[PDB]
């Protein structure tokens, strides 16, 4: 089976995060939701509480992974782009040419740490300015966006399509539409 | 402010819980999501964990509320059902005449408690059988379906317009614009 790390920091938009997770789940894929602080439980950015199955510090000695998972929300993505051990991940995620997958704010953690500059990328519209200061990605306004093996996506809105996209780069197309299908989306 | 009970029981769906309690919190609604068998962590139908707020037990205490919810996983839809503690809760929330919202398997613990009768209802798909037992409702393929104070819709990807339906209920049709928009909404 393919492997995921979906990273989990306080404040992190929690429909972002639990909707890829269900989905990435629901494709048999074998997912690890990892506390960026560690094992303790994580307060979301509208206060949903989510108990992580690992700490990042672990977690990342369990890899390499399939993908990695970057939710969004504004203090989670910032608590992501501050990070030593999120830098490592993603430079060695890259390096290895693996997939990366990031959602709403959530791709200003790649800007952070210097990931796939020169990509065509989306974001939520309130973070296109930070993602694009200094102009080393080209922005896009679709859904979802995948350029190689950076893949991204604007909201809570476009979770479905976001997670769906992780499912057929991983597990192909077959697979995404049978997952997709009880879901019942619009 | 309007207030809101979610109730949480072990292999709810995750995505239906999440999406109705982060998209009614951005509308202002006080939203407690009550754990059905207590305070405890509650192990959700694909294996996210959520930390309640508060025991049902507790929550119950301080009713009443302008909604009680009911997420869908079947598994979690049977726990409802099961309840004593729900079985009043929503009685008493219907004698009232306050909103009863319930999604994807969720509606079915409507019929096990007696609850809205005759109202035009939808579900999942796969629970229509089960929910139709009797001929005790009218079923509906509509994504949302709102008979008086019953509403009801159909699963994950159902999950946003089921929150905006209740935040329009509560808060009216201006808010639940006004939500949707950052969402990102297809």
């Amino acid at each position: 089976s393919k492997r995921a790390l979906v990273i989990l920091a306080k404040g992190a938009e929690e429909m972002n995060t639990v909707i890829p997770v269900d989905v990435m789940r629901r494709a048999g894929i074998k997912v690890t939701v990892a506390g960026l602080a560690g094992k303790d439980p994580v307060q979301c950015s509208r206060d949903v509480v989510i108990c992580p199955d690992a700490s990042l510090e672990d977690a990342k000695k369990e890899g390499p992974y399939d993908v990695v998972v970057l939710p969004g929300g504004n203090l989670g993505a910032q608590n992501l782009s501050e990070s030593a051990a999120v830098k490592e991940i993603l430079k060695e995620q890259e390096n290895r040419k693996g997939l990366i997958a990031a959602i709403c704010a959530g791709p200003t953690a790649l800007l952070a740490h210097e990931i796939g500059f020169g990509s065509k990328v989306t974001t939520h519209p309130l973070a296109k300015d930070k993602m694009m200061n200094g102009g080393h990605y080209t922005y896009s306004e679709n859904r979802v966006e995948k350029d190689g093996l950076i893949l991204t996506s604007r909201g809570p809105g476009t979770s479905f399509e976001f997670a769906l996209a992780i499912v057929e780069a991983l597990n192909g197309k077959e697979v995404a539409a049978q997952v997709k299908a009880p879901l019942v989306l619009k």
